[PDB]
């Protein structure tokens, strides 16, 4: 235990973060305590599709704090270095990616993908003093990850369904989002949002329109939590009124450190998301759908790549950022808010998410929120990433490191009253990514 | 008496502010010194016309250092609340203004204009733990005023001339300005200022040509003054030379603590000021004309909707920022200034006096300041302030809260040179708002 | 001696600068060490061309921290004056240059060329309180040059060739760079650069292409280095190999503080560079072409206004921003970068320079700098400064303050590989803008 480690509940209502406890979870670069954590696990660095043949361009790309590059050398291995020149600090942005390595602009100097140094030219027997930090890759989902944290506790590389299936089964975007990671993983832990902001946005979208969970969703956001902690991270059952005689459970997975899996709209794709910090400020928000049984169909994957569902349309080519952002009041139309088309005023289901996140300030006021009941599983994902950062600095081992554990879905379950679902789904969804998708 | 209270004069000229005086002064935000003492004083928010309509999109305001939330309510009453919703600190911006209140886009709670929470979904018994700042309103002028400060001491409304005459009397224009409140109110109180930088558009601009001030005011920018202390703030007795018999008085007054009414130009409507802290590095600086007999015609009206005057054309619809501004330079012509249809190089009145208090930087640097006699009302005006501040942190009580005794006029008469100007007013200026106003 | 004071070598490699020296080097402002240092020595401001004519338009210019204000008076000599009028502290670049002086526009106080207040209108008896900083002007070059140091330390101005010479023989160009001026003059004491990114540059542009020497810096990056003390600062001996009997010896002349003279490419002009900081973060880059013998012809003039050479073009007119610069990528052709059409994916000698200069950050990271033997100019000239930055802190006299000694030139010679080019420069480059220019 560390004094740090906030109490659960405080004068019968969930308890608000303390001053060092906000620190803990927000602070992500080199050497703080939630730095250290989150580089033992694989994180995302970009999409294959942005380096995608061999010599091909280097991109910049940021990453808990540090500035890498990324580019993919001669025999097609994506890889990932730190950005600048050991020799006199210019950017390796500038050099050649050629002949297996990045080569400086400035004076010659060449570096591998592991950052070793291959080529000194006006000093050979310099080599070993130039080394920079490079930092092993993997390419799964379409994504590359990297592994940043010690040599010795690499783990398995992450075997999330979609991370497993055919690429053609699977479909993934990113988005740059002006706000720290955590207060963004936040809000895909809140299944109660779901009925206020995105209350008129749900029926017109071709990946949530027209299926049953929406009658039950609309009528009631009044979510009562239960939470049940696992191997992997934590399980989600947010309870709506269904019919008089039953329940509409929506179980979503929160997997550690910052993965959820979205409970299912009919059997439209199912949903995921990460969050990645860039630094304190900001984050990559991925989003990602996924078809377990057939290919992603044409009007599904172009539906995607126009930017509707939990995807968004750019506001210039390769941008990232979204086309309703800070700058254009996120589009905000207050007609549409008066004749009730949208709650919030804005459209599109990422916008209305991240508007709102982003208005908070880059990093949430943690002194000033007043926590309700819907904020159940926020404040225990907290306390799991809390304990884990306190005791990686004691020496414990972090959680969730075991990828076979993430073999899981979501679900969504009309439900008698009286009956259980946590035993329900003790029954129902072992072995679940083997079964078809409990849905309504 | 406080270490910090400056001398007034030193080494025989008048003296700069030293460093605490300088900073009790320019910081504006909650719990300062000129903070809390500015927040027992009603502070012009907005206007009527930005929040016309019932259940209108509500309006984002900043003012002394605080971020509120302005808008009309269905019984058509403005409110002003904080902009930040209790829950998890989103802004009330995206909510829905209808039923008698705001209701954040979130997770549905609603506040209502005294910023009581009046419905929370999750958890009707957290009412009262979810409570936000709200600001008590009066509309007057065709301005929003709120009252900032503890509930007991709240005021009488104020009853300056321009905000108890009927609306077509009076017209209203606000502008952003770069820079600290104090060194722009300086600037209405510095009639010597007029003689350069005016020079010339003097006599262009409807709302000041061809009148018989202009020849005095061209001729003599060297200003002797005359300060008389009153129970509403100071008067302002600007001499200078008129015919040789005889000198011409404008007098100008201080309505503490940041109003000024501008000696008459002629039959031209009367005009005033307001400048109101946003934080420490801006301000809102409000323009007022009014005519106290007739209603203003249409050229008059007309003319100010143009943007002349002490009024400005904006950059963009709904902008607020004047047309002339930080990154066009101004509208600097030099062409202009070598052939004498401008002394700085710069049109319009408005832009002529805020061009050169942006280029202070966003504070002056009351270190490097060295006073001349024209600034001997700029230097009264600060001892109220400081003296104001500084007994408010003892517990004395604030001057000026009377509303009553601010039914006064501004002036010109031309004078013989041994008639004291104090004694002449004594007899002409009591009851001022009654008789017609005294001009040249 | 100073504890400050670097060992030139680290277990046999080159040392970099521990943290007290990086900040020596790097702060220019007022009252730091090298702030001091540098205020002994002319200082170029800005060019003739940019206040041409009398009682023209006054110029904004930023040098060494201090914020200044460059125009002509009625006489025609070119003075500079602190910014801010001493009144009330706002800019005299809205005031009246006439009548051998600027008049503030605000209250009509006139400050002289030398700063001397002359007219104070409300006050004729405050002139000597209200003195602003005033600094002393000569025009060479087709620059204004200042000194702002102590009055009785002034010395001679500067006698490099080009501030010599008949006006036709000469041009100037100054580009804004942001960056801090030390990183960049560090740009210009480093031949090893043009071997790797200006290798495609050289060939097809006018001021440098189709001379033997080109055949010899493409072929050999490995440069070793022969550094001579002199009365003037430093000479620089950069060895590559020639023929197999012989080497090609560029000597390039560092002039203490800031000045290069680069070593000629044929009869083509010859090219200097100054840098000049305007405060810790960015600097003025100057670039000087100049004939010795005959007039600059228009072909060659006019290749230098369109911005090829160590010129460029510009963002817009009278902006002194590159075409290529951090909004743009610097113009990135990765295409090009991949067919050997240039090094860095980046066109133009200036820009190939200082676009990795800018990706440094605006001051380079000194404690990860790790040196190879390429630098040895840098790491000497580094000694000089800081060693003259300390000595002047102590009472010592800084070197180079004698102009006659700063009448030589740089030089190219091929050599057998037993000549030793010290001795050669000994008896070659005596007298040196007498004799004709040593080429190839
Ligand atoms: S800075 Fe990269 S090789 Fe010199
Ligand atoms: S943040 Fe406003 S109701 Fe949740
Ligand atoms: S500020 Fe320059 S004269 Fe008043
Ligand atoms: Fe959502
Ligand atoms: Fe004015
Ligand atoms: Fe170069």
């Amino acid at each position: 235990h560390h004094h740090s480690s906030e109490n659960l509940y405080f004068q019968g209502h969930m308890a608000s973060m303390n001053k060092e406890m906000s620190e803990t979870l927000t602070r992500v670069g080199p050497n703080t305590r939630m730095g250290n954590l989150l580089r033992r696990y694989w994180v995302p660095a970009l999409m294959s599709s942005e380096i995608a043949e061999a010599d091909g361009p280097q991109v910049r790309v940021q990453l808990l704090g540090e500035k890498l590059l990324a580019f993919r050398n001669t025999d097609g291995k994506a890889c990932l270095i730190s950005e600048f020149c050991s020799h006199r600090g210019v950017s390796l942005y500038f050099g050649r990616n050629e002949e297996n390595g990045i080569r400086c602009a400035y004076h010659g100097v060449k570096f591998d993908g592991d950052g070793q140094c291959v080529d000194v030219p006006s000093s050979p027997q310099s080599c070993a003093r130039m080394h920079i930090k490079g930092y092993p890759c993997v390419e799964r989902g379409g994504i590359v990850w990297t592994y940043m944290g010690p040599e010795e506790h690499k783990p398995s590389p992450p075997e999330l369904e979609w991370c497993t299936l055919p690429p053609e089964h699977v479909f993934v975007s990113k988005r740059l989002q002006y706000s720290n990671w955590l207060q963004a993983m936040e809000g895909g832990i809140d299944t109660a949002h779901v009925s206020y902001v995105h209350r008129f946005e749900v029926d017109t979208d071709p990946m949530h329109q027209g299926v049953k969970a929406l009658d039950y969703i609309k009528a009631d956001g009044n979510v009562k939590f239960e939470i049940e902690q696992t191997p992997f991270g934590l399980s989600l059952f947010g309870r709506r009124n269904g019919e008089p005689d039953s329940y509409y459970w929506r179980i979503t997975q929160w997997l550690f450190p910052w993965f959820t899996l979205i409970a299912p709209f009919g059997n439209h794709a199912l949903g995921g998301h990460v969050w990645v910090p860039i630094d304190d400020h900001n984050c990559w928000a991925w989003s990602i759908n996924w078809q377990p049984d057939q290919p992603l169909t044409k009007e599904e994957r172009q539906s995607m790549e126009e930017g509707k569902g939990i995807h968004v349309e750019y506001e210039e080519p390769g941008s990232f950022i979204p086309k309703a952002n800070r700058n254009n009041d996120y589009g905000m139309d207050r007609v549409a808010q008066r004749e009730e088309r949208s709650y919030s005023g804005i459209f599109g289901f990422s916008a209305q998410d991240y508007s709102l996140q982003e208005s908070m300030g880059p990093i949430q006021d943690h002194a000033a929120e007043r926590l309700l009941p819907t904020d159940k599983a926020i404040v225990m994902a907290r306390r799991m990433l809390n304990e884990a950062a306190l005791g990686l600095e004691q020496g414990e081992t972090p959680p969730a490191l075991d990828a076979s554990e993430q073999h899981v879905r979501p679900a969504g379950v009309l439900l008698p009253r009286d009956q259980d679902p946590v035993a329900w789904a003790r029954e129902e969804l072992a072995d679940a990514t083997k079964k078809p998708v409990f849905s309504l």
